[PDB]
């Protein structure tokens, strides 16, 4: 019952599952013994003993598809023992988010190159249903033994058809306004079209001839919580929690500056879903963290209209401070709510002033200068629903800012 946790080629410890079901952990005392050690979570810091509090389980199990119907299919797509976190892990651990790597109790860089049919299959094969692959060149691969992923494959998702598109349009409109997000393409392999979105949790050496995992964990498990709980509504975290989180980064001033430009970013944008594990820090050497760049980025503008849904209905994940509790309508959200709630988060009123200007004076040209950068086949519906939302909110920001 247990499975060795490597970051990269270091042996960090071992998950145990007990014979009633729980879940421990120990690190390895090699790992402990360097002046550089890490914890694999802020929610596991490093000691000698078992940890067996309930973080353990809940950082594992979070690192796992939330879905029970992409469970299912994990299980019958490798003939997992259960449905139980551990022996999911036992089957797809090699290669997850983050550095870590789990390996049963019982290298070289390599790879297959496949062809686009090859592509094609391995793509229609697949909260949503996601992969990886190792790009070398202009070609998609394989990788093989414990070679990692460079990354992460998604299918098309309400008529969310267009999720590809939505989302690569989202990613780059959100470089082409300064924020700090992972590049992505849209990949055509026969008949299939996917998003593909290159890893952060990942890096190549300068000789390109070892290709590195990067430890990371979204914020339920920094604050070792299961993923039931990631709304705020759920009692997941929001603004202020992680905002008082940031203070301690290493690079407080700038992620939590990141941080707010995003959340103005999200009501631009009319993204919905922009709950806690849609954000995640670098656990660096000594245990001190970082905000990685921000993902899994869609606007609900392009389903509007459609189940009869309208502007009225979108709402932030997570919402802002209002006169009288908190505001999350996105029609009824303006420059008032970032700014009260920069104030009592304690985030510099000039700092909260220079994002909301940032955004009036640049959007326009941001939007105009995304098109180049979509190819011939884009939808125009997703452009036109995203684009006319977004100028008609910037609109807000020109009467004042
Ligand atoms: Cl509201």
């Amino acid at each position: 019952p247990k499975l060795v946790t490597w970051m990269n080629n270091q042996r960090v410890g071992e998950l145990t599952k007990l014979a009633n079901g729980a879940h421990t952990f120990k690190y390895a005392p090699e790992w402990l013994a360097s002046r550089y050690a890490r914890p694999l979570s802020l929610s596991l810091p490093l000691q000698r003993g078992n940890i067996t509090s309930d973080a353990v389980f809940n950082f594992f199990d979070n690192l796992l598809p939330d879905s029970p119907i992409v469970r299912d299919r994990i299980v019958k797509r490798y003939h997992a023992k259960s449905r139980q976190p551990f022996d999911l892990l036992s089957e797809i651990g090699r290669d997850s988010v983050g550095a870590v790597t789990l390996i049963p109790e019982d290298p070289i860089m390599a790879w297959e190159k496949l062809t686009e049919a090859r592509l094609e299959e391995v793509l229609t094969a697949y909260a949503q249903e996601k992969t990886a692959l190792l790009r070398i060149g202009n070609d998609w691969c394989i990788p093989k033994g414990i070679t990692p992923t460079t990354h992460i494959i998604k299918l098309p998702i309400l008529d969310l058809s267009q999720s590809v598109d939505n989302e690569y349009y989202c990613l780059l409109l959100a470089k082409e306004l300064g924020l700090n997000v992972p590049d992505a393409e849209i990949i055509k392999a026969g008949n299939v079209r996917a998003l593909a979105v290159e890893r952060f949790d990942r890096r190549w050496n300068a000789r390109r001839t070892v290709l590195l995992r990067l430890p990371q964990e979204d914020m339920c498990q920094t604050f070792g919580l299961p993923s039931s709980v990631k709304y705020e509504s759920d009692g997941g975290p929001g603004i202020a929690r992680i905002m008082a989180f940031l203070m301690g980064s290493s690079e407080a001033l700038k992620d939590r500056y990141d941080f707010m430009k995003f959340q103005v970013f999200q009501w631009l944008i009319g993204a919905t879903q922009g709950h806690a594990k849609n954000f995640s820090v670098f656990i660096q050497a000594g245990g001190s963290y970082r905000l990685t760049p921000f993902y899994d980025i869609i606007s609900a503008f392009p389903v509007l209209g459609g189940t009869g849904i309208h502007i009225s209905d979108l709402k932030l994940a997570m919402g802002l401070n209002a006169s009288k509790g908190k505001k999350t309508a996105i029609d009824k959200i303006y420059p008032r709510h970032f700014l009260a709630t920069a104030k009592v988060l304690r985030f510099p009123e000039v700092q909260m002033h220079e994002i909301l200007s940032d955004f009036a004076r640049m959007i326009p040209a941001a939007l105009d200068n995304v098109k180049t950068s979509l190819p011939t086949d884009f939808p125009e519906n997703v452009v036109t629903a995203v684009e006319s939302n977004v100028l008609r909110l910037h609109g807000r920001l020109s009467r004042e800012y």
